[PDB]
């Protein structure tokens, strides 16, 4: 029988786009497609405000899009937890309590484009110790990215390679490369981003006078 | 004041996309931005079942999916009128049709990828006198396309170059590359296409047995 | 053992780029990868200047430039056939010419980007028997371009989908999309195509005053 | 008349790609195009072998490729003086550096990707204070690249936002998009990567067999 698996995908989603939505599609296709997983839940988790030097809109707000944004998805969800918490969290950190949770098994995986891959190699960014629980304990699905060669993130990291039995490589064969950083540009020039990002989302945004 | 402008999109949409939305709402923008018009309409103008080598879901199931698709919009809309007609028709006699309706003025301008001008260049596919029409009679609003250089074809095109006043050329910044032959192989395949076309599309495919 | 194979590309070159010049290597490997196929050599055919809307500079010239270009290739060699008949050819034709000047006898296939398999479905733009006997008898090689569904249009194709298994698709990740029209607009104007296409088919470019506004 | 401008691009270069030096012609010309600079050389600098945790060539090999891949530029050299240090130097040490070199002075600007000024905004990465100087003493020329929007990172950092005048956005119509990541691994296949990166540099490569598995 095939191995159930939840997908957790953390970031700002600042706002959620029409990209973000589509990597949990592929991701679930992909793992469906090997024969070997039954993807059974998503989980879109906010970071807290306290990450960064970005100025993000309110958690509550990232959260109550990332909710409109899921109401037609029907096995997608957003859980607000990591941004509830009074400080940010190293990833890991999310990992395992939400893998906890699921005991209060299906395997728990972590969601990312290969953008984060290369991310791994930035000097402090992430422990060595953080990266390989993530593969060796938990999962990881890579979504592609233009610009990006995932294969060679995971050849040339020594922790990486020696767990590619937990690492998915799902190739994106559509060219949807919708930055976030352009959406908020966007909105704040007064542009369209209909069709980028989901309608109900867009409204909320108006309503709260968001990304001005 | 501000010239009223009308845009019209004359394709396959089989089915209509993402992309395809996007296109108006970047020419929109982009015409809004130079501040000579105010674009008052869209429309969505599925090709005649007679048309091309292809297989083509029929017209109905077209016209159908885009008046799902622009349900939540506030200014385009489909209109059957060229699919509803016995035969394929050149796309200047989709213009003129649509040129007198407006009288029973706003510029009618036909909307198009950047891929469309290069398509002016293939041997007998465009009558000469045709590719004058429509952007001497009328405009030309195109929007870009990777791999496509738009300005060139208007350089090298002897008609084009000579009314580039009525050619206006809307940059995409996103890199949204949506083809509508992936849409059907993916759909053939059962792998999903959630938030690369809309979601009652998606339903209207499933309910009708399209794209298998 | 391995079936020997020659690629073919017919096209504008005008001028050709690193781009088309990388499409022949991505096929090789590719062909190579799948362990039936040995590619022996490549042949760039430029377009006669008969042929179409647009304006090409003198297929002498573009002649030149593919020979420039090849020089520091040990296998691909420009052929200036087709661009020195009278008239424009169907590539058909210019397969079939090929074809038997090789007359244990290497596949002959027609290299192109993935962009070719939509032309296809154009009115009135190739014969059907004319595709049916450049995959059937011949082959086709592609190369994969950002926008494109490869898989698709073979599958909408019923003459590509029944011969299939003679269309070979390639990819290449590295996304390119240098268009020579982008090139040519380029050097009207002055700007540089440096690493865009190589430097001794610019030299020649600069050399006989080409591309100019 | 024109401010006289250098340009210099710090990396891995790992090995140097046809990507790489694309972005300086690409950067001239912006520069040139907005009627105030004339740019008068253009320097390589590959970074030192103690950076960073992937694994790189050693700098000696980088900087022969480097100048091999230079060998048909006019105006673009490459410098080992920064790998030539005991230990990796931050980015701005490297323009004080070159900067000092220099001394009706003419302008030093980081050469980069739009995918550095995203950099920026990682935590711990860069001295808010580096950043500070590098744009106002220095000066930045972007070229973009898919995926990344150059004019949003400034506008949401107060620091590149108050000095945008010193930023110069290039844009390079061109995906290119051809990763040195790709390269190596293509290299380590015994794939092509001819057309991608200099002639010059394979050569080097196969006869020093880098990049090997
Ligand atoms: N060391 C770590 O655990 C680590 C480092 C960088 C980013 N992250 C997470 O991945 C996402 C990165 O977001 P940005 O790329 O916008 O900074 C966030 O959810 C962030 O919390 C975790
Ligand atoms: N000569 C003409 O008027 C002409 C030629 C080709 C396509 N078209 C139109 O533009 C669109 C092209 O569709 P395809 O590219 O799928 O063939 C259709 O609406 C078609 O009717 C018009
Ligand atoms: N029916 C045919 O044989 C046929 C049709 C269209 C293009 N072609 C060839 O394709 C190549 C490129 O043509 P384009 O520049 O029109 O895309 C040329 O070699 C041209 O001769 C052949
Ligand atoms: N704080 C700094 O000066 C700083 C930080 C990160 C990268 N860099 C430089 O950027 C270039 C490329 O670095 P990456 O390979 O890590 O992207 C190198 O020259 C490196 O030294 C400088």
């Amino acid at each position: 029988s095939r191995i159930p698996v939840v997908l957790l995908a953390c970031g700002s989603f600042n706002p959620i786009t029409n990209m973000h939505l589509r990597m949990f599609e592929v991701a679930r296709d992909h793992l469906h497609q090997t024969g070997m997983y039954q993807v059974i839940q998503g989980i879109i988790s906010p970071v807290n405000d306290t990450y960064g030097k970005k100025d993000l809109a309110a958690s509550h707000h990232r959260v109550a899009m990332a909710r409109l944004a899921l109401q037609t998805s029907d096995w997608i969800r957003v859980d607000p937890w990591e941004s509830e918490q009074a400080q940010w969290m190293e990833t890991v950190k999310v990992l395992r309590h939400h893998h906890s949770k699921l005991l209060r098994v299906p395997e728990l995986k972590l969601l990312c484009g290969a953008d984060v891959l290369k991310t791994f190699q930035t000097p402090n960014l992430w422990k060595d110790a953080h990266i390989q629980e993530i593969v060796e304990k938990f999962g990881l699905v890579c979504v592609g990215r233009v610009s990006h060669d995932p294969k060679g993130y995971i050849a040339e990291s020594p922790i990486l390679r020696m767990h590619q039995h937990n690492i998915h490589l799902a190739k994106e064969p559509v060219q949807n490369e919708i930055s976030a950083t352009y959406i908020r540009r966007a909105l704040g020039q007064g542009q369209s981003v209909k069709y980028l990002i989901p309608d109900a989302v867009i409204t909320y945004i108006k309503d709260h006078g968001l990304y001005t």
